[PDB]
Parts: structure tokens; C-alpha cells; sequence
């Protein structure tokens, strides 16, 4: 019925109670696993032209409204019920409803708390959340998104934050953020199939292109924003390069690393995603935290489809590069890894290395644990990309299922 | 498009469809309300011993099943062979309540239950299995000297060949034939006054088994423990393994002088005896099976796990790291280190072994062949991709389909 789940290094045992409060389904069955797989189709978003079923929504509405009211110990009370009676007459009427601020800064805390895939939700208590709902424009949505960046930024002292725009409403085109995150380096096709920059940002470095903008010709190009209102083709705007903190890479003894002339944005802000909060769903809600050194030591700019610089730096390191046993590749990523703790500690720019950001996880399980009686985790998404079983996490088993508020995907809007 | 699991890799940008899912006849753990693939020991395969035989109807549907892919490997389906091998098993598991493997079907099935392995990287080699028959064995001592043997065999001075020694399957209300031991090599793990472990943590058990059997133990870091051998409805007996057939490598540093001096150490032969080998209904108890090991094995959780030797930190002091901050990564540091030791000194033994690299881009090659022979390849990729390095291996970024397919090795309780 719930599943016990153990923690190898230490021996310890837990049950997971809270994955029976989950209501929406994921993409495994008795016959086969697909917890590996990172997209969907069954878990995805369909489209909003009709109104969302008001039996659906409402029961989705009535579970979130008392979440909210728990939270506040005002279960049962006076505003609990009628505030149930609002959204039931609300939505009864118009067949929709809207949160107050509170439940929604209520709302997108618990979608952080419940995201599977994310290491850092020890800090899910701490988000600042921007109401953005009062936004009518392409240009409204920069001006909103402007502030995000400069608030969450501070000079380099990070701090997590959402912005919310309005939520989608039936038979009407959604606010999108076209850009898979508010900073992204271009990706040019050039020569060969070759790229120059982030191959990860090809397709929207040219869409950017197409809509008018003027591209350049390095390897860390900041891309513009399309922003697209309702049902209207999408803006080109160009971000304030004051507001785009970036990080030099150099070598804390690798003099040489420097020349690499490598650099990386300070600021993680995710903004394809979709926000659902009792059966309200916010197309366009940015959020951002700070960067765990692996995402940009070993992903962005290790991996073989991204910047793959693994070679040059082991090269540079005079390493043997002739066969896969000297370890060469384990050995250049490590000081690629160093590299980018080091200089952005060095630029006084917040940063969590992976042995830190795994033990604060763990610490978050066991608050969990007392808390709710378990914690929806992604195994494959926790564990770092490198020294995984130097990590605590490695060795701890995680249950994953889907809990509401929730942070999904959708379909990439052209 | 197509109603299978469509599975991408991220790397390649390059997509299949798993269609070989659907053969699978045994459920997992996993539901759509939650998905425990990270488990190690969810309550599924799980072989709990079923002493009073089992329901004739069970057993035959899974040993036609079993004849009808033994026919299709040979290409005969259909045929009168077929149909005349599939009447005999119905006949004896009519008179007797079970059946016995050709001689043929065995070494089929061995290699099947490799190939359908979901948490074996290394099968690529699946089809280059030396299978031991030895169905014959009749006591514990037999049993021992089959073992000799298979280590003999397999070790190869170094040059070591994949292998399996397979011993009689569990029979009606009778004892089975039990090796006690994880594996057929394991170091001592002695229990101090302290509290602490001398030796490998992962052992204390079976050594507290050992000497309550009357083995007299040693007290170093790296004894090699002697094996418990149970032959049907007897108690274990006690055989320790002749030194000279237990090939070990000293570990040493290719640049690090030092390294040598920690005395560290690691047997050549990783050979799992606890598994369980299932064959059309039938159970191999016993049925020991080896390969070569992934340098990861050894230099990553065996020497650095924490509740292992975790000797980590002996080597980052030993590296002059700052072990008082994360953000130094010295764990990281030393693990790559005693990883290229592990290497090193195999390679320098002229003793066979692979690193997570070369082997993952082994499987990745394994996965090509398997989408073209049997429409897909059942995976754990929580274990396919190596405890260090994970995204700098090309495993990582392949989606992977996880089921149950049988020939299968499974867990089974422990005799005790
Ligand atoms: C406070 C610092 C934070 C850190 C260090 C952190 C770290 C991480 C890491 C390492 C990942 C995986 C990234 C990848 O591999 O692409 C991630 C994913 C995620 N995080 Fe956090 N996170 C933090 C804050 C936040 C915040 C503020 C939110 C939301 C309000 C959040 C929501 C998520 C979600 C939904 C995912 C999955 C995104 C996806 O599927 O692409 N995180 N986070
Ligand atoms: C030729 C060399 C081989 C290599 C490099 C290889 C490598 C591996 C690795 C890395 C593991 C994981 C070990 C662990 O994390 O505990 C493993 C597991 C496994 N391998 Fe292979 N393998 C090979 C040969 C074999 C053979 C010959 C068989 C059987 C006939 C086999 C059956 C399995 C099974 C059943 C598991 C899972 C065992 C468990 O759950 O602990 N392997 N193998
Ligand atoms: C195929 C596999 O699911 C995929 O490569 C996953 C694995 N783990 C991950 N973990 C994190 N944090 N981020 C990722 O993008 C991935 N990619
Ligand atoms: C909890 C988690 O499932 C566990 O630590 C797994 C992960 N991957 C593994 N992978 C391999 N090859 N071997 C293991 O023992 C494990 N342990
Ligand atoms: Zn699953």
C-alpha cells in the first residue's frame, strides 16, 4: 500500500504516506519503468479553447482551497467556507475562477515544494513572488520580467523569486515566454551543421532572427526575449546588459584556464514551464533561484550536444586524451567544476557546489518525512551528474509521483 | 504513433520505440500513481522460498513459454521437434509435478537470463558464456570442487572468461542447494569493541556466520573468507579456498608514489552467488555467475562508498586537499585518482578490466543491436550509469525502458 523506503549508507527506513494523496497519473505501469524518460505526452498541457470541465475544476479548486486554509490553521473557519462558496459560485457562473495573492503565493511555494526534479526545495520557504496578473502587454510582461531579474540578481547576492502573469483562460491565446530560461546564449548554425555557441539554443536563437533581430557571432551571445501576449505574434525585446550579471571563468591554479575566454549568467531562471494551481494554470510564471555548480561545470558546458569543451581543457591540461582508461574526462570536468565554484565565489556571486546542495536535500527529506510523510523525489534528476555516489543522495531511495500545486511541461508555443 | 514507449537520447537527438516491453509476463513495482524505480529491492521478483510445490498450471504456462523461445532461437517454431519437446514437458510435469532442461535448453536459457539482465552494463558480452553444467552435484564438497573449477576456469591467470556453474534446480518439498556467500570471493568484516569495521562493512554478516560455523578468523583488512556451501537439507559446511586460485591485484598509483604504501587491494573475479537463475518455472538455487569487473566497482563503491572501505579521506589527506570544505570537491578529486589507480594496477597485472567509459559506450552499442533483434533492451538506468562521471558517459543522456523478462536472475532470501 505505501512503499518503505531505505537509506543504504545509514540502514534507516521510512514509509511514504503522502504519495497517496496523489491524483494525477505518471508515465509508468506494472508491466514497465519510464521514470528515465524526461518528457511526457500523457502529463502535458492541451490546449484552452474550451472551458476546463466544471466538475474537474472545481473538485481541483475545493482540494486547493483547503490546502490553503490548513496552512493557515483556518481550517473550517468562517473565510474557509466562504471562500469554498465563492470559487463555487464563481465558477459555476463564469466557469473559471481567480486566487487571491495570498493563495497564490501560497500556491507557488507548495508547486517549488512538490517539484521531483529539484535538489534545492530545502529553500522552498523562502520565494519572493511577484503578482503579475495585472499585465495586459508584450511590454508589460518585459517591464515585470526587468524587475524579476533585477530583484532576484541583488548584485550577486541571489534570491529565489516568481513572477506570475495571467493565468490562461478558454478560447484565448496564452502569455507565453518563448525563451526556455530569461538568459540563454545564442546558438548559431554555421559551416558544417558545426555550432557557435549554445547548440541547445539554436531554434530559438533563430526565431529571434527571423522576428528582427540582429544576431552576433560569439559562443556567449545573450539572446533577446520574445515575449507573446494573447493571440498576438511575439515581441523582440533586447535585455539591459547591466541586468545580465555574468560570471569570467578562471582557474584557481590553472593559470591558463582564463584564456579559455569561458563565462556563464549568475541568474537560473526557468521560464517554459507551467504553473497549475487548483486547476488554474499560469502559461507564463519565470522562476529562479541560484545556480548548483554542476549545471554549468558538467552540463552546459561539458556534455557532447552543449558547449563540449571537455577535449580543449584536457588538451590544455596535457592530459592523454589517446584512450578512455588515463580518465581524462574525469579529470578535466573536476577542474571544470572547481573552475566555476571558484570564480563565482571569487565574483561574489551565489553558487552551491553539489556536496552541499545533496546534503541540505537530505536534510529536506527527513523535514519532509515529519512533515508530510514523504517527499515525491526523481532519482535520475537528484543525483549529480558527476560523483554520484560521492553524494548522500546516491545511496537514498526516492518514491516519485505527481502532487498539486505543479510545476509542468507544455508545448513549446510555435 | 506507434502504441510503445517512444524513448529518446538526448545526445543523438535520436528516438526508438521499445516494442520488446510487451513480451514482459511479471509486473514491477512501479503504478501510474508512483513510480519506485530507484528501489534496490522492491517487493517484486523477490524468489521467497515456495517450499510445497508449485500450481502445475503456473509452471506449465511458464515452461512452454520458455520451449517456444528456446524453438525461435533455433528457428524451429512450429515444427514437430517443437511440439513433441512441448508434450514431454506437459507429461512430466504431469506425472512428477516438475521437469528437467536439455542440456541445449540450459546454456540457452544461462545466456537469456545475462542478456535480459536490466542492471548488467557489460551485455554486450551476452553471448560468449562458458555454462557449467552442474546439474549432477550431490554434495557440499561437490559443490566446492565445481567452484574450484569455475574460479580456475574463469580467472584465466588474468585473462579472465565469462561464466556460470549451474547446480540442481529446487526440487518438491526438498532442501536446496545454497551458496551462502554474496559472492564466491568476499573480505572478512570483523566488528570491533569500538563499534567500527575492520575490513568490509558489507561483510560483517557472513563472517559472523563463518565463525559460528568454526572458521578461525583472521584480523586483517583484506582476508579472504572461506565459502558456506549448503547441500539440500543439510547445514552449511565450512571450505576455504586454496590461496593460489584467489587472484588478486595490489593497487598502486601510476604518478601518486604513495599510493602503494596504503596496502590497498582488490580480487580480480567478481562472481555473484546469491542470485537466483529462473528458467521456464524452473529455480537454480545455485548457479554462480561471473565476468570482469567496471574499474567503478572497485575504485568507486567498493574502496569510497561510505559504508564501505571508505577511504576517501585517508586519500585526500594523503593528496594534501582541504578536506574541510565541499566546495574543494577533495572527494571528487580522490575518487578519479583511486579509480585510475584501480585501472592502473589491473592493467599493470595483466588482469582483465573495463572503465565506465569504454564499457558504457559498449552498451550503447548493446542497445543498437538489441532495438534490431528484439525491439528494445529492458534497462535500470539508476544502475547502468556509473557512480562517477555519469553525464561524461554517453549512457546518461539514453532514455531507458525497465521491465521483467524471463530467463531472469533474481533476488532470493537469504538461507538464514
Ligand atoms: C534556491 C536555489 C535553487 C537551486 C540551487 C535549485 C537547483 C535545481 C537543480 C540542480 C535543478 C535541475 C536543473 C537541470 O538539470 O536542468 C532544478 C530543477 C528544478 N527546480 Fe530548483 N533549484 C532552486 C530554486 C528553485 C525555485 C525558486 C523553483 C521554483 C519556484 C525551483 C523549481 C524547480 C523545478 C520545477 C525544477 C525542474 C525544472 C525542469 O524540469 O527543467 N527551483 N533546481
Ligand atoms: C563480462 C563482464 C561483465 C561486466 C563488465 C559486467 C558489469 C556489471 C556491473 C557494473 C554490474 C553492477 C555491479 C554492482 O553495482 O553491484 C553488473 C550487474 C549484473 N550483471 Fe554484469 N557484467 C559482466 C558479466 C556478467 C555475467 C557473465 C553475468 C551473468 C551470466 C552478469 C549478470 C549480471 C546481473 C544479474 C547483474 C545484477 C546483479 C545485482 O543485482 O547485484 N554480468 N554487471
Ligand atoms: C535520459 C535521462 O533521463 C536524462 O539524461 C536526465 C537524467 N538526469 C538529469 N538530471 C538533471 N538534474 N537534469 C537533467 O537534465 C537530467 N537529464
Ligand atoms: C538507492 C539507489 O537505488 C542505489 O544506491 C543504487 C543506485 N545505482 C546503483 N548502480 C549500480 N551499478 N550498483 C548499485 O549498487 C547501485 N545502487
Ligand atoms: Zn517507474
Amino acid at each position: 500500500k505505501f512503499p518503505r523506503v531505505k537509506n543504504w549508507e545509514l540502514g534507516s527506513i521510512t514509509y511514504d504516506t503522502l504519495c497517496a494523496q496523489s491524483q494525477q497519473d505518471g508515465p509508468c505501469t506494472p508491466r514497465r519503468c519510464l521514470g528515465s524518460l524526461v518528457l511526457p505526452r500523457k502529463l502535458q498541457t492541451r490546449p484552452s479553447p474550451g472551458p476546463p470541465p466544471a466538475e474537474q475544476l472545481l473538485s481541483q479548486a475545493r482540494d486547493f482551497i483547503n490546502q490553503y486554509y490548513s496552512s493557515i490553521k483556518r481550517s473550517g473557519s468562517q473565510a474557509h467556507e466562504e471562500r469554498l462558496q465563492e470559487v463555487e459560485a464563481e465558477v459555476a457562473s463564469t466557469g473559471t475562477y481567480h486566487l487571491r495573492e495570498s493563495e497564490l503565493v501560497f500556491g507557488a511555494k507548495q508547486a517549488w515544494r512538490n517539484a521531483p526534479r529539484c535538489v534545492g526545495r530545502i529553500q522552498w520557504g523562502k520565494l519572493q513572488v511577484f503578482d503579475a496578473r495585472d499585465c495586459s502587454s508584450a511590454q508589460e510582461m518585459f517591464t515585470y520580467i526587468c524587475n524579476h531579474i533585477k530583484y532576484a540578481t541583488n548584485r550577486g547576492n541571489l534570491r529565489s523569486a516568481i513572477t506570475v502573469f495571467p493565468q490562461r483562460a478558454p478560447g484565448r491565446g496564452d502569455f507565453r515566454i518563448w525563451n526556455s530560461q530569461l538568459v540563454r546564449y545564442a546558438g548559431y548554425r554555421q559551416q558544417d551543421g558545426s555550432v557557435r555557441g549554445d547548440p541547445a539554443n539554436v531554434e530559438i536563437t533563430e526565431l529571434c532572427i527571423q522576428h528582427g533581430w540582429t544576431p552576433g557571432n560569439g559562443r556567449f551571445d545573450v539572446l533577446p526575449l520574445l515575449l507573446q501576449a494573447p493571440d498576438e505574434a511575439p515581441e523582440l525585446f533586447v535585455l539591459p546588459p547591466e541586468l545580465v550579471l555574468e560570471v569570467p571563468l578562471e582557474h584557481p591554479t590553472l593559470e591558463w584556464f582564463a584564456a579559455l575566454g569561458l563565462r556563464w549568467y549568475a541568474l537560473p531562471a526557468v521560464s517554459n514551464m507551467l504553473l497549475e494551481i487548483g486547476g488554474l494554470e499560469f502559461s507564463a510564471a519565470p522562476f529562479s533561484g541560484w545556480y548548483m555548480s554542476t549545471e554549468i561545470g558538467t552540463r552546459n558546458l561539458c556534455d557532447p550536444h552543449r558547449y563540449n569543451i571537455l577535449e580543449d581543457v584536457a588538451v590544455c591540461m596535457d592530459l592523454d586524451t589517446r584512450t578512455t582508461s588515463s580518465l581524462w574526462k574525469d579529470k578535466a570536468a573536476v577542474e571544470i567544476n572547481l573552475a566555476v565554484l571558484h570564480s563565482f565565489q571569487l565574483a561574489k556571486v551565489t553558487i552551491v557546489d553539489h556536496h552541499a546542495a545533496t546534503v541540505s536535500f537530505m536534510k529536506h527529506l527527513d523535514n519532509e518525512q515529519k512533515a508530510r510523510g514523504g517527499c515525491p523525489a526523481d532519482w535520475a534528476w537528484i543525483v549529480p551528474p558527476i560523483s554520484g555516489s560521492l553524494t548522500p543522495v546516491f545511496h537514498q531511495e526516492m518514491v516519485n509521483y505527481i502532487l498539486s500545486p505543479a510545476f509542468r511541461y507544455q508545448p513549446d508555443p510555435w
